[PDB]
């Protein structure tokens, strides 16, 4: 069954005990329903069942932005498909398994160039994940999910990165603006009473908390870009390199010095820890 999205936030990313990665709440909400339930017509009978499953994810997830049009449902269409791809061509590095084996009962057991299956069509699989949206909106459609960009086969692992860029961008200022909320004082108040003091310093270990999954995730998603190249190798070195093409305003620096809580707001808010 696939259920209702649940809000991006209400589960942070999960680096789970002993693995190489760290999985989001999108991914273990993504509809795979009737790809685990399962000549030429078997390939045809699967590629209905992903159409299924690729169009209830696109509107679960439109569903899940309160039925907004924007850059971060497009963002979730391109993971949603990234997903479905290494799934389906089998690279997928996440942790069932009875997909892993119905779609290999169906095709091959040695050399897998389901690659080409995949390839041959993904782009109706991204219309299929686009029909909801498309069908609601008729005339008054307009494309604004650039499509090649979404369609441009990548590396999980580059994917899973820039969208945990996106997540972590997207909660900084939530956590920087309720720590502030909460901890902030004039300028004749000694900032380390009030630190000390039971407000702020609840405020700021939540901080702390925060933060320190923040550099976790990272740290496990960084080691495992380091991670795969090595092993893989055959368009970019600079893990950051990504997250630096992903987002306006990203320089390495205020970021290291965030995630190592040398942040200067965090320093000077909550001192007493
Ligand atoms: C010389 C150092 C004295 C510092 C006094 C800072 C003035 C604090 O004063 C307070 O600041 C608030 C805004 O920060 C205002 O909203 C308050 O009305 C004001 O009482």
């Amino acid at each position: 069954k696939c259920n209702d999205k649940r809000k991006r936030g209400e589960r942070d990313w999960d680096c789970p005990a002993e693995k190489d990665i760290c999985i989001s709440d999108r991914r273990y909400q993504l509809c795979m329903k009737e790809l685990t339930n399962l000549i030429t017509f078997l390939k045809l009978n699967l590629k209905r069942k992903l159409m299924y499953d690729a169009a209830v994810e696109g509107d679960l997830l439109l569903k899940k932005n309160n039925y907004q049009y924007n850059k971060e449902f497009c963002k979730d269409i391109r993971w949603g498909l990234g997903d479905f791809g290494d799934i389906i061509m089998g690279t997928n590095m996440e942790g069932v398994e009875n997909n892993l084996r119905s779609i290999f009962g169906t095709d091959e057991k040695a050399k897998q160039d389901r690659k080409q299956w995949w390839n041959e069509s993904k782009e109706h699989i991204w219309r299929a994940m686009m029909f909801s949206l498309r069908s609601r909106l008729k005339e008054k459609f307009v494309w604004i999910c650039k499509k090649d960009v979404t369609l441009k086969v990548e590396p999980q692992i580059y994917r899973w990165i820039r969208e945990w860029g996106r997540d972590y961008m997207s909660e900084l200022p939530k956590e920087q603006g309720k720590l502030n909320e909460k901890c902030a004082s004039k300028l004749y108040y000694n900032n380390m009473a009030i630190c000390m003091l039971p407000l702020c310093h609840d405020a700021c270990k939540s901080y702390d908390q925060w933060i320190t999954r923040k550099k976790k995730q990272w740290d496990v998603l960084s080691t495992k870009f380091s991670s795969v190249k090595k092993t893989q190798k055959i368009n970019i070195a600079t893990a950051y390199d990504i997250l630096k093409q992903e987002l306006n305003g990203f320089k390495e620096a205020t970021f290291e010095n965030e995630i190592n809580k040398r942040d200067n707001l965090y320093n000077h808010l909550c001192p007493c820890v």
